[PDB]
């Protein structure tokens, strides 16, 4: 199974005029980066709605993952699920991104652009879907096996899922945010994997990437303490090979330089008064 190259992009998928766009649609940048880290009760409840719809779309697209399917098709399925539930796909027109979700196979670390790429037996396919509804976002991703995947890749996906859920389980008010990347990097290193450092989790609320950064490796210099009402993602990318990467011509698709495969999972989390709530649970 050879290194991937880009395929043919399908035309822009339409969204009914009635669904409100985020402010950044059409524009070269987004108005984000300085929003409150702790959300109002109103925004938290709206975030449950957005989280559930993103989880739905993710699950629908994941069910279509099979040898012979295109990444564009997965995008079509996510896009239609979002639009059907009155959500805007937050990636669509985000910094010029042309599609409604990211689809990242095998050596693609993240940000793959859905296209005519055909999935084949043994591939691993991350689908990352974000929903915008009620003025708020919900962001979730998972890596799905296609046909008969090699044990080394099954394990990488299962261990990345587990690293994610372990880190989610550390979330509680008064705990240092740095605990998340300590738990993930510890678990990854136990199996000789390497955690991607350049790409991180993020605060999310009325804006997509609100300025809060969540590191997935051990960086105890971060002083942030988790607070009730804080909303962010945990979304580690875990590599079999070295961390070095390249970005394609399209300006989005990130691939490992050594072409070894990588996996990712993501949820959007709320810090509660005593622990955590996974907003993108289905
Ligand atoms: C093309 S933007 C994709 C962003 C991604 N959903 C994230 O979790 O930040
Ligand atoms: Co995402
Ligand atoms: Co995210
Ligand atoms: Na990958």
């Amino acid at each position: 199974r050879t290194a991937l190259s880009p395929g043919v992009l399908s035309p822009t998928r339409p969204v009914p005029n009635w669904i409100a766009r985020p402010e950044y649609v059409g524009k070269p940048a987004a108005q984000e980066g300085s929003e409150p880290w702790v959300q109002t009760p109103e925004v938290i409840e709206k975030m449950r709605v957005a989280g559930r719809i993103a989880a739905g779309a993710l699950a629908e697209a994941g069910k279509a993952v099979a040898p012979g399917v295109t990444t564009d098709e997965l995008d079509r399925i996510a896009h239609e699920y979002l639009v059907d539930n009155g959500a805007y796909p937050s990636t669509l027109g985000y910094k010029g991104f042309p599609k409604s979700c990211t689809t990242s196979l095998n050596e693609v670390i993240c940000h793959g652009i859905p296209d005519s790429t055909v999935i084949t037996d043994g591939d691993i396919v991350n689908i990352d879907v974000t929903a915008y509804i009620g003025g708020v976002h919900g962001d979730t991703n998972a890596t799905f096996p296609a046909g008969d995947v090699a044990d080394e890749h099954r394990l990488l996906v299962d261990r990345t899922r587990e690293a994610t859920m372990r880190a989610i389980n550390t979330v509680k008010p008064g705990r240092a945010l740095s605990v998340i990347g300590r738990v993930i990097e510890s678990y990854a290193n136990r199996f000789g994997y390497n955690v991607v450092r350049d790409f991180t989790g993020h605060g999310i609320g009325t804006t997509f990437h609100n300025g809060l950064v969540v590191l997935h490796y051990d960086q105890p210099a971060v002083e942030t303490i988790m607070q009730p009402g804080m909303t962010f993602t945990i979304e580690p990318m875990i590599n079999l090979g070295a961390l070095d990467y390249e970005i394609w011509d399209d300006g989005w698709t990130v691939v490992t330089k050594d072409r070894k495969w990588t996996a990712q999972f993501e949820h959007t989390l709320l810090v509660t008064d005593t622990g955590v709530e996974i907003l993108t649970a289905l």
